[PDB]
């Protein structure tokens, strides 16, 4: 609401520049997944119906700035879009000098990342991009955490800057979980290290009633509670930090359900056999690879009560069937909850696909760092410039 959306701007007979996420996997000049191209169809369709000309801008892969590289050209993506849309898509390689388009037509620019000044958002390149159209639309959330000429700089100099369909929905789903969640609110933070999720843990610790820690993160908390972890993956350096997190959670009346029991193994492979053990019975030679059935029950209880769920990780190495029970019971609890659920991160997405509960999750973010920076409570430069340019 703080920024303008597609419905708040005049798109009739205007050159409309759209920053999309067409960072799709390519193999031998052919797209192996069309998911992200299918996602931006409503945004493209809407502009076309309003009477404007669409100018698509995107990044692909990791090319070196200031150089052209055919293995990262958006040419196969332009052909892929024309197939899905059924509408002709002109591919512009000389788009910076000029772009020629007529209402009802779609034009695909060559990869932005080739241009000098893109990563640093140079005012030189930002003004050149802004001069190509009348309105700027930002539809690529996965890149909203980076200030770049085609995600941030163009919005400074273009006459009109707004947010597209995908970006408006992503910010709305995330803000419905973070800014003012219907209580109770439960967050699940799982991963290999407390260090990589510390900022997520400190930001959520203030906004939730339930904070479930999982995997390597949970193991560090098990060590903080005084229990022996043996050969389990944990960060010794952060034990003092996780000890403080448990103290602040106590003071703020947050339920951090540290596992009461675990599933331990003597080998890290898909052939190892689970041994259900109380947290206090972990031997030196053993490693915690999943939670126990008592810890699953505690989690299922707490998520049944919740009206908002924020899921960022598993509770076990679910890639191993013998250590998948914990993440299965967690996924099934989230599915049964009917709470507004927001999921993000690769393991969470793999857990959702493996346990086939994708429909039963209200929102699934496919963003990486952009999703994590938002969960950390940080300002996303692409979003902030749209807020400024929305003021009248
Ligand atoms: N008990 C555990 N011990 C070791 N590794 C685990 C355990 N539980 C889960 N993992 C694995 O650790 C990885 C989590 O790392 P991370 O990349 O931070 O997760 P994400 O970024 O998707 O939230 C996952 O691959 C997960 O399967």
């Amino acid at each position: 609401m703080s920024f303008l959306t597609l419905k708040d701007v005049d798109l009739k007979d205007k050159k409309v520049l759209v920053r999309v996420d067409f960072n799709v996997p390519v193999k031998d000049g052919k797209v192996t997944s069309k998911v992200r191209i299918e996602a931006a169809i409503p945004t493209i369709q809407y502009i076309l119906d309003q009477g404007g000309a669409v100018i698509l801008m995107s990044h692909l892969g990791r090319p070196t700035e200031g150089e052209y590289d055919s293995q990262f050209s958006l040419e196969p993506v332009a052909k892929a879009l024309s197939e899905i849309i059924n509408k002709p898509v002109k591919f512009a390689k000389d788009w910076l000098d000029g772009v020629d388009v007529k209402a009802g037509e779609i034009v695909m620019c060559e990869n932005v990342r080739f241009n000098s000044g893109e990563k640093k958002s140079t005012d030189d390149l930002s003004k050149k991009i802004a001069s190509l159209g009348d309105v700027f639309v930002m539809d690529a959330f996965a890149t909203a955490h980076r200030a770049q000429a085609s995600t941030y700089g163009v919005a400074k100099y273009i006459p009109v800057a707004c947010a597209g369909i995908l970006l408006t929905n992503e910010i709305q789903a995330l803000e419905k979980a973070l800014k003012s969640p219907k209580k109770p609110m439960a967050a699940i933070v799982g991963g290999s290290k407390v260090s990589t999720k510390l900022s997520v843990l400190n930001n959520l610790l203030d906004k939730v009633e339930i904070l479930i820690v999982g995997g390597g993160i949970a193991n560090t908390f098990i060590k903080a509670e005084g229990f022996d972890v043996g050969n389990s993956l944990y960060e010794q350096d952060l034990v003092a930090e996780a000890t403080e997190i448990l103290a602040k959670a106590k003071a703020l009346g947050v339920n951090i359900p540290v596992p009461v029991d675990v599933r331990v193994a003597k080998e890290f492979s898909e052939n190892a056999q689970a041994i259900i053990k109380k947290v206090s019975d972990v031997v030196a030679d053993e490693m915690i690879l999943d939670i126990g059935p008592e810890s699953q029950k505690i989690i299922a209880e707490l998520l049944k009560s919740a009206n908002t769920i924020l899921w960022n990780g598993p509770v076990g190495v679910f890639e191993f069937d013998n250590f998948a029970e914990g993440t299965k019971a967690l996924s099934l609890a989230i599915a049964q909850s009917h709470a507004f659920s927001v999921a993000g991160g690769g393991d969470t997405i793999a857990a959702i696909e493996k346990f086939g509960i994708k429909d039963q999750v209200s929102y699934i973010s496919t963003a990486g760092g952009a999703f994590l920076e938002f969960l950390e409570g940080k300002k996303l430069p692409a979003i902030e410039i749209l807020k400024e340019k929305a003021i009248r």
